[PDB]
């Protein structure tokens, strides 16, 4: 009878991620959301970094126990809602996969895109060859994952395909995917764009980005 | 009777935090090592490249599971060696306080360290306040975690505890922690120290890192 609570802002890929597990795994009855605006610097407010000192979403509470990254909220979340469906991780070689992809995104993909989007944001950079080269190098490893899966962790979809989608879609704006060149990925990407809750969970975030992102260029 | 093996230098953080949760999980001889040197090259050999795109270490190779991430190989690891033990992670939320200090080491404090760590063996910098105000952050955000818990994840010592120590010990030689101002990270360090398996599992690759620095500077 205990609602987790998601303290969120739906401009970022980590919480993007996490609000398209809760729609995959049918919970969104089951989560509360607490808007925390980045733009108004709501993430700096007393409160919410007593809750978290990274000062970042998302943020999880549940009773007592809150999770600071996405990828340990869409784990969590995983254990206490899909444990008998689709997305269950209860084998623990499975886990493991799945748990070896969030880790690329947090510790790859979204570290490289992230230096990219917030200097463009803080107008830092103002986009050379070298700033895109890593993006690549991490384009190039997820092409490797879909030859060898027809999703990132395995044949099936799993939670891990959703972090990794809200960045791609987040830096494919500035550094789109060619189809010649990664096609397993592009055509994977074009998969996960139609699912049922993509607009909502990831595209509308997505939009208001792309707004800041124009508005700075 | 099928036997992991780890793929791994000592000199590397991500790898010291695998060997110290092998050592303390008692499992050294259920694990094998394959020796992949880094200042050598190896790590770019052609099968290496095969098994891991993101040509890094450790890699974790169990039947035809590869896992390419060191937090992914210790929660794996705990799955399947630390089930009934001190480390146990079979609780939903305590496998979540666990996972959710992994993402920090893997999203906060080791990409700020190897940034400058990097930055020194490639020689692209030569230690500005600049440089180090990001590790510093992630001090005072791992001296809140231990001012609220006696370890990094809660009041037991838990395989979270590693990485953090692997990466905290590397840092240091370059953003020595100050004991007025970080007392409970300090004293937490200190603990970490005394644990039997700590000199054979961190401390020799440590001292490797240490004489390379010492000769780039
Ligand atoms: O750290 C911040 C990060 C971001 C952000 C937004 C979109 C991304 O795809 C991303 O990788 C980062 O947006 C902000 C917006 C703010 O107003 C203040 C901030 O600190 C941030
Ligand atoms: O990427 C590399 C990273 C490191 C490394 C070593 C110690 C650290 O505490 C760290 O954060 C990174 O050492 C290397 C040593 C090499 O010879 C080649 C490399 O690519 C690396
Ligand atoms: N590894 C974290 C990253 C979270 C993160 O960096 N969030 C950003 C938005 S994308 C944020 O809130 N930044 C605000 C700040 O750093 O002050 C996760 O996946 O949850
Ligand atoms: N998030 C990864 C990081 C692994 C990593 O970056 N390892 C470094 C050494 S600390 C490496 O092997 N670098 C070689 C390269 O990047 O070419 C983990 O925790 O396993
Ligand atoms: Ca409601
Ligand atoms: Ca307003
Ligand atoms: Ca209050
Ligand atoms: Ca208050
Ligand atoms: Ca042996
Ligand atoms: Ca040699
Ligand atoms: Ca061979
Ligand atoms: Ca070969």
């Amino acid at each position: 009878m205990s609602k987790p609570v998601l303290y969120y802002d739906d401009i970022s890929p980590p919480v993007r991620g996490v609000l398209l597990t809760v729609a995959a795994l049918g919970i969104k009855d089951q989560v509360e959301l607490k808007l925390v605006r980045l733009f108004e610097r709501e993430h700096l407010l007393e409160d919410f970094v007593k809750l978290n000192p990274l000062h970042a979403v998302p943020v999880l509470k549940h009773d007592d126990l809150v999770l600071t990254d996405s990828h340990a909220i869409i784990m969590y979340l995983c254990d206490i809602f899909g444990q008998d469906g689709d997305f269950s991780l209860k084998d623990p070689k499975q886990r493991a996969r799945v748990h070896n992809r969030l880790c690329f995104n947090n510790a790859v993909l979204f570290q490289r895109e992230s230096i990219v989007m917030r200097g463009l944001i803080n107008r830092s950079i103002v986009l050379e060859d070298h700033h895109l080269k890593p993006v690549q190098e991490a384009y190039d490893c997820l092409e490797v994952y879909l030859t060898n899966s027809k999703f990132v962790a395995c044949d099936q979809l799993t939670v891990a395909d959703f972090p990794i989608v809200a960045c791609m879609s987040t830096v494919g704006m500035v550094c789109p995917l060619s189809t010649s060149r990664w096609p397993k990925t592009a055509a994977w990407f074009e998969t996960m764009k139609q699912l049922p809750y993509y607009q909502q969970a990831n595209q509308v975030g997505v939009d208001k980005l792309k707004e800041r992102l124009h508005a700075v260029m």
